[PDB]
């Protein structure tokens, strides 16, 4: 019969996806945020990234009760660990643009965000490739219970 | 077992913290929308407002079948008002922008927005509060159904 | 009894009137990614696009199992060509833009980007009301399955 035991998987990729997204769409606004000479839309783009911040809390707060195997957690602690290395980047460039101090604002954007905007990314990249793997494997040994 | 009686507050306190964020997001983009020389963004950012009520209208039919008790009930109510007044503010300032009138879109930013956002942001606050005692009321008791 | 048979016609509404909102959002975007003379603004609202397309497919692949009638179906490949459409005449405004063609990023706004938009809306508000005539239908024969 119908089989939705793919729901798990299904819903862990789906975020996974998304956060993925997210984060790309967050390093273009961090760039828009340090160069921008629009003051009102700079102002506009933290108070966005502020919410953001709480959406991506909530969603890490969803899955990871769904995080059980071994290769996956390790990726997700990592995550964790240089989420808060990029929160903290992204945080002192726009601190730094929001009192005035733009050049330092792209040299904290240059020098420290980006780059850990790219681990960010590698680790996600990373997770979800693991994700599709493993509901792959989920479905085919589900389609094995049903045959 | 596992008790998932926990849902409805659960879901309460987590749609009004939501909806107090996406109104400081709104402060600010209301606020580029009145003071920024940009006309493109300043039209993207008005349609984007435009959306957003949707959402918002659509999250409150959503929950206030939920709100019950006296004292949250009231606070809602005081809120439907507060939107009203401050949707037709943020219009206003929308309408006058679109229309050449910067200077007006400005002072009615100042003068009739920000103090309707700021008694919206108090509501809301006061409602989330109020909703985070209720929440952790209906958690210890129904750690003591199941005692 | 609660009858909860409404909630198929009930989701396919809100998904379309939802998909309906962010399509006039977009409009607004594509318009200041071709006008806007930030640069990094621009860049910004290219990233958002792509990650709306993503949530846009999704949104179609869960409402396209529960669109089944022929009028309905019928209007949904129509808007499934016209989307081919909306989003290589998007992207081009959007390739072009970021490679210093501004010029031809307005000239293909107006000349390709803004009429498939237009059939787009068209096509999607027919669906929305078509939607709302189902529902209805639906909604009436329950109450009469319950009396």
């Amino acid at each position: 019969a119908t089989q939705q035991m793919m729901q798990e998987p299904l819903t862990k990729e789906r975020l996974i996806s998304d956060w993925n997204s997210n984060v790309s769409v967050a390093v273009a606004r961090t760039t828009a945020i340090a160069k921008s000479s629009d003051a009102s839309l700079v102002q506009f783009l933290a108070a966005d990234a502020a919410a953001t911040t709480k959406s991506t809390a909530n969603v890490l707060k969803q899955i990871e009760p769904l995080i059980t195997q071994p290769a996956e957690r390790e990726i997700l602690d990592k995550i964790m660990q240089v989420r808060k290395t990029y929160i903290a980047s992204r945080d002192k460039v726009s601190q730094l643009k929001a009192d005035g101090m733009a050049e330092e604002a792209e040299s904290t954007l240059i020098n420290s965000y980006v780059p850990a905007a790219q681990g960010y990314l590698k680790l996600l990249g990373e997770l979800l490739n693991l994700q599709r793997a493993s509901l792959d494997a989920k479905a085919a040994e589900v389609e094995q219970i049903e045959s």
